[PDB]
């Protein structure tokens, strides 16, 4: 509902209303909701917003931007609780950050040690680093499938001894062929990394 | 102090976020919010990038690095006064993808109390004006780290984007900016006093 | 901890000399509620339950005074983070006789974070050498902080009139009335300060 | 003359220019340096040129809340260690906070828990915050000597196991008559607490 407001006010360059209705879903929905309630509903209708035609890449950066910088926030106060990190990032060739951001913030407020990398990782640099911090786990999440596609067959399998798969660009059988772990809901993803 | 550099990029290459974060405060406590920018924000970033072009780290490292420094700059602007009036709209060129440069402008500029909006980075010329007309935007300023960027820019590209243009970064300087039609500027505080 | 939580939390570490604990629990808030939000929902609150501690007699000035200056040094460290822009300033201080220095701290801040150049002097200013500073400087307006209303009694009727081209005076020690009589605009919001500028 | 400068810049109601000459003077001097070259020159400047008539309150006031400011900063720079506090204030009716800010961080910078309070403080409040939180001593700043001698003949004696009086306002044969230590050098006051 929220939504239009934040929304408009981001087009007409007014950050402080927009942190401030921000702040006001902030306090009435608490931390999860209001990615749910707010922070989504508004990035979804600037992506439909840019494909209709009807705003520019220039106010779909500026409210791109500021949607990150507020979940950057939530990332922080969830806090960096101890023992072997989490590897928190995209595919190869995706850009698309939020995702990865909510499923670090996801864990972190579980207490999983979520270490959010930014997007676009390639996999050999990012085997490299699991195995030199001895990360128990990798969490890639795709918007798009293509970077999914150009992947070869078990790719995923060994980057990590676990390695999830999540967004709109993966389903079960991509995971598969990809040797991930695939998985739809981000309040269980620390049940999932717990469980055997 | 001395150490601070050294402390807070073997803290984020351990994944020591808490550490790192921890030196960086001590940072901002002793030199201030531009001083610590100057003096470790800056630096480390810059032996991140000479430590992945040497080959001694994977991207995942530097990526680990990169993401913490990003955050804790846009915190601080986000701390920072935001003015009403007409705006400045602070990106990168079409292609350019290095940020960091127009978040420092960004956050240089609202510290003197000018209504910097930080867009994000590789903004289309075309859809740069049109949010600069439709805000009654004063100026934009761009950063730019590469130059080949700016180079792939015809000439003028830049002139009319706002009442007024600046132009940045390592990418760029006096006579490219002459070609674009944009002012050049080479130090962050001298942004504010054009203004 | 719940957002609920952290007013308790705060004034728990706090009575018990944890700074390093108060100070988490106080950037908790700050990345939850934001900079303005944190001092209206955290900042003040805990500033309120300590008045009322001290009045039941829970709690002694020696308590009031850790968390005061605990509380005033996190407000400056805001205020510093808004970096103060060029231009006439605003004064921002107390009357004499006013040594609560929050209101006027809380005053400055919101005035720095919409981009007025708001100085502040610390409390308890004169009222000649107030108005001897706002004119060397070319000050557009002073503010002032009024928790208590005694040191508002003590003055003579009309003594804040032209401190500067405009004077403000607010906090729970002022009302329109006082006001109206010392000579100076009442304003009850900080919000609204900004605007009237 | 950074000290001519900073002053300079505050009377001008310059504070982005005298946090910067601070900021100078911090990364050339250090913590400890700072003070004995900077701030308290500063400090005794804006004091005389009040004595002279040749500033006001207003300016003398606005110097003060910089350079507290700038001292509570290098306060939480030292940091606050573990263990039972020392409690740092002024006597009643003294509302003069550097000198207790300048012995608090002294013993900061030793490691030891020094809780500034603020000025001011009523000693029968003093002393029920102190057993409360089990404080091994209290310190006191004292600029002016009437607070003090307002004082009853051995109030100060058992705020604390030790009970350290110091600053110009103080003495020996004051300090023996409220029951304190008396104390001269910041330097050693820690020293003076372990033995
Ligand atoms: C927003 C959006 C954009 C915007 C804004 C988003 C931003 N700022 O990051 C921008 C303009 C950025 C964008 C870019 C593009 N996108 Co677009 N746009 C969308 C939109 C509307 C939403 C996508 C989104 O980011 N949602 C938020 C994400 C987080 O949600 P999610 O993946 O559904 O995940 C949910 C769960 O799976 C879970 N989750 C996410 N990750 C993980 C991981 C794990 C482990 C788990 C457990 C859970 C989990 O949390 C989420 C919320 O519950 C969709 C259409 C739609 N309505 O869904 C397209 C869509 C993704 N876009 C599309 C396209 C084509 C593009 C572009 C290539 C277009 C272009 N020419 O530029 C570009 C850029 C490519 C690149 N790499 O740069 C297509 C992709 C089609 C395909 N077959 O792959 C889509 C699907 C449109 C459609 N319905 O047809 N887009
Ligand atoms: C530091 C650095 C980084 C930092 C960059 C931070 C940033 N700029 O956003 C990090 C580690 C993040 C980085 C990442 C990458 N960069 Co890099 N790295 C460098 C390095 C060492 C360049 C220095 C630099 O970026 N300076 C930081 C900026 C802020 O400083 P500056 O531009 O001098 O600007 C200063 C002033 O001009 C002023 N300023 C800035 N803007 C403006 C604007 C105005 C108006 C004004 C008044 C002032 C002003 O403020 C700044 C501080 O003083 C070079 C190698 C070299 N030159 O030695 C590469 C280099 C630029 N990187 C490179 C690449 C390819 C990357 C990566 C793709 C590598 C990777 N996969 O890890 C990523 C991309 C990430 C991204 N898309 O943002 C290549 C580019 C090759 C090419 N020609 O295309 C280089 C040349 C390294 C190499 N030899 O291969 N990089
Ligand atoms: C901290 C404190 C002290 C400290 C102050 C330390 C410091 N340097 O800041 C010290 C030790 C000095 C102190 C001493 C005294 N104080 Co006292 N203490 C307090 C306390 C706990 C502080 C309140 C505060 O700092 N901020 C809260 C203020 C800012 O909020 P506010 O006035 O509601 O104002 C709001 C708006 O009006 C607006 N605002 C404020 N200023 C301005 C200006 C403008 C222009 C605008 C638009 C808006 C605006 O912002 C605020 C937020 O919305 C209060 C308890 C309480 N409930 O406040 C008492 C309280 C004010 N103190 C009280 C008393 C009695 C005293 C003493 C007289 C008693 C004594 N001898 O100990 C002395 C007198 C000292 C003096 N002459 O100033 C009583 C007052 C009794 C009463 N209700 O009338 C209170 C209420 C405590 C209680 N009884 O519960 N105190
Ligand atoms: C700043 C200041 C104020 C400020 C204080 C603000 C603040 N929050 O800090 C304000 C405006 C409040 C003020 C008001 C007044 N003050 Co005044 N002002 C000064 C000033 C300029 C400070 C200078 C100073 O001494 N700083 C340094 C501190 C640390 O003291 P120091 O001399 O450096 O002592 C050193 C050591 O003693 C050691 N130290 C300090 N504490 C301790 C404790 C221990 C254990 C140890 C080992 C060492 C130690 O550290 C210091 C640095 O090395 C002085 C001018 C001056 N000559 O210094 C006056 C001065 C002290 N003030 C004075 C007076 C009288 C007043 C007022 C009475 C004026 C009035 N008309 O109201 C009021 C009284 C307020 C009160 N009730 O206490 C007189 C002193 C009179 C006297 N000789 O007794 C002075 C000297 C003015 C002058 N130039 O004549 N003042």
């Amino acid at each position: 509902d929220l939504g239009t407001g934040l929304l408009e006010a981001l087009l007409r360059g007014d950050l402080a209303g927009a942190e401030a209705l921000f702040r006001r879903g902030l306090r009435f929905w608490g931390p999860e909701g209001v990615l749910e309630h707010l922070l989504l509903p508004v990035l979804r209708e600037v992506g439909e917003a840019w494909a209709r035609g009807e705003i520019g890449v220039a106010e779909e950066h500026l409210a791109s931007t500021f949607l990150r910088a507020r979940l950057q926030e939530l990332l922080d106060l969830a806090g960096f609780p101890p023992g072997p990190p989490v590897l928190v990032t995209t595919p190869p060739g995706e850009r698309h950050e939020i995702g990865a951001m909510l499923a670090a913030y996801h864990l972190r407020r579980k207490g999983v040690p979520a270490l959010y990398l930014g997007p676009d990782t390639p996999l050999p640099d990012l085997r490299a680093l699991a195995r030199r911090l001895g990360a128990g786990a990798v969490v890639l999440s795709a918007v798009l499938s293509e970077p999914l596609r150009a992947l070869p067959d078990g790719a995923l399998k060994d980057l990590a001894p676990r390695v999830f798969l999540g967004g709109q660009g993966a389903g079960p059988e991509e995971a598969r062929r990809l040797g991930a772990e695939y998985m739809e809901d981000l309040k269980g993803l620390a049940e999932a990394l717990w469980l055997p």
